[PDB]
């Protein structure tokens, strides 16, 4: 069965003084387009391009994005990089060159076999005027807010198909 | 030329004309967590608050559908609050979480495990942690018997590591202010 409320809290440390100041920084997910992926998380999820950076050699792209204000995008190139890569919670989208035009690529989504990653999750103010609007923008649903068994959080994805969970956190309690 | 070109990286400027401001609907969003699932919670928790130094800040169970969620966070455990439905409300409306799965059983399979994302098929690529010194960090993660995907001075980007949890999943390691002067 699932562990008690003791026994996880007994697998838990506590934080070690060298681990002061860590910060969950990234969550990296490969896309096979990035003018699709762009369109998506700025005009479709409001997030912000803080930071690109493009490997020649290595043939990849690197798409920094983050709910952050635009203003507050540093001018000068090692400002910016810093800046960007010190934010919290940002999604690094890695561009293989040449994936668009490779009819038989996809990413894998982590939702079928073989499964590990499962889905980011944005939290909202309103579920069901968020996912109102994403219908009105052809965004395609996993699960809309009332579909199945939680009534109240939906889950969309993104242009490779990874799943984003569309959450409001004063609702979680009440799920169901 | 003649034939469409192939596709390559895109200018700076193919990017920018890909982006749209923020509209005002979604101005309080916020990216609240990331989900991976994990074979045996008692190790990832073990190794995201002893190694990482995370906490445990929720924790569901759900007995029919056989399994529970542990979220991780770079929280002070002073803050989490005391009542059960003050207590999710915050852990959930925390940015950059952590969603543990725990699928009820898959501790005891010898036969499963959860794939990473780094090998056919490829999706998902790591997670990344910043910290003030790579150098020192990873000296402790060895100490530790941490399993290293890449050192701090194994191959091209010196300064930038990678580890695996339990399961295997990539964590970056990096220092952002130290970010600029790679390459
Ligand atoms: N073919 C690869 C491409 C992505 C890739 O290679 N990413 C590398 C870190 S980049 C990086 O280090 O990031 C460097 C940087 C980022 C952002 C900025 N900035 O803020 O401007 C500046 C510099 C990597 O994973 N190395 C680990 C290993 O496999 O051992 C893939 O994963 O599909
Ligand atoms: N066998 C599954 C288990 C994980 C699972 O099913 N999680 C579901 C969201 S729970 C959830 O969203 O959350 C319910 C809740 C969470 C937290 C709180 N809280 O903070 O207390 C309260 C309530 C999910 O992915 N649903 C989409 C689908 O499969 O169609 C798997 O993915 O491996
Ligand atoms: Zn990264
Ligand atoms: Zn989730």
């Amino acid at each position: 069965g699932g562990l008690t409320d003791e026994a996880a809290l007994s697998c838990c440390s506590d934080a070690d003084p060298s681990t002061k100041d860590f910060l969950l920084q990234q969550t990296m997910l490969r896309v096979k387009d990035p003018k699709k992926s762009l369109d998506f998380y700025t005009r479709v999820l409001g997030m912000t391009l803080i930071q690109k950076c493009d490997f020649p050699i290595m043939k990849f792209s690197l798409y920094f994005l983050a709910y952050e204000d635009k203003n507050d995008i540093p001018k000068e190139k090692d400002e910016k990089i810093a800046w960007a890569l010190s934010r919290k919670a940002t999604l690094e989208l890695t561009h293989n060159w040449g994936t668009e035009d490779d009819e038989t690529q996809s990413y894998h989504n982590g939702n079928s076999d073989p499964r590990g990653f499962g889905h980011i999750g944005i939290a909202v103010p309103d579920v069901y005027s968020a996912c109102k609007r994403f219908e009105e923008l052809g965004v395609k649903f996993v699960k809309k807010p009332d579909d199945g068994k939680m009534k109240g959080l939906a889950f969309i994805q993104d242009p490779d198909g990874y799943w984003i969970e569309i959450l409001n956190p004063n609702k979680m309690a009440t799920l169901m």
